[PDB]
């Protein structure tokens, strides 16, 4: 799949509003994830002690680990799809280190757009809804063929 301009400037507008505050999407997104999957929890060996929401937004750990992720992905989703670059290394992270199935991506997927939905409404209609679940979608689609080049079928 690929994304038009208009469609990749209605991601990037979205985007702008979580760089507003990384580090508080981040946390709302791990917590809605971990609360979605407890699966996914027990794969942070650092964060799987967290029993309660309080305790996830109170932690450090889990706070860095969303800007961590929250700013990979946002240095792929500017390139517009022409993200080779950043995915090889973000590959390797995920399917030699670890086994990260495509599958927990996909559920990643859906944590992000369920806090951008919830944080803002007035700007996260369903044609920005759909852009972003695209851009989203070929983030996935194209790890997916970088983890197999890496010998990893996701
Ligand atoms: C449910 C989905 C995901 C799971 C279960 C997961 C799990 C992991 C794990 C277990 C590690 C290595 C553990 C560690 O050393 O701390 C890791 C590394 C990493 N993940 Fe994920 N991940 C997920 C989604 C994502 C997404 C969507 C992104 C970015 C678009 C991302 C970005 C990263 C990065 C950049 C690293 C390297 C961090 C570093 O070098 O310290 N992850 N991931």
């Amino acid at each position: 799949m690929v994304l038009s301009e208009g469609e990749w400037q209605l991601v990037l507008h979205v985007w702008a509003k979580v760089e507003a505050d990384v580090a508080g999407h981040g946390q709302d997104i791990l917590i809605r994830l971990f609360k979605s999957h407890p699966e996914i929890l027990e794969k942070f060996d650092d964060l799987k002690h967290l029993k309660t929401e309080a305790e996830m937004k109170a932690s450090e750990d889990l706070k860095k680990h969303g800007v961590t992720v929250l700013t990979a992905l946002g240095a792929i989703l500017k390139k517009k799809g022409h993200h080779e670059a950043e995915l090889k290394p973000l590959a390797q992270s995920h399917a030699t280190k670890h086994k990260i199935p495509i599958k927990y991506l996909e559920f990643f997927s859906e944590a992000i757009i369920h806090v951008l939905h919830s944080r803002h409404p007035g700007d996260f209609g369903a044609d920005a809804q759909g852009a972003m679940n695209k851009a989203l979608e070929l983030f996935r689609k194209d790890i997916a063929a970088k983890y197999k080049e890496l010998g990893y079928q996701g």
